[PDB]
């Protein structure tokens, strides 16, 4: 249907979660 | 269908996500 674009956000924020955790760690 | 409560718990984790980096790097 329509929820394609929640599967895409959902890759946007799983890469954003290792982004900020890998930053902040740094 | 019964995948809105999905699409309020993805929004809930990437402003989750959010607050999380604001919180730590303070």
């Amino acid at each position: 249907s329509d929820f394609d674009a929640l599967g895409g956000r959902v890759t946007t924020v799983e890469t954003r979660v290792e982004t900020v955790n890998n930053s902040l760690t740094g």
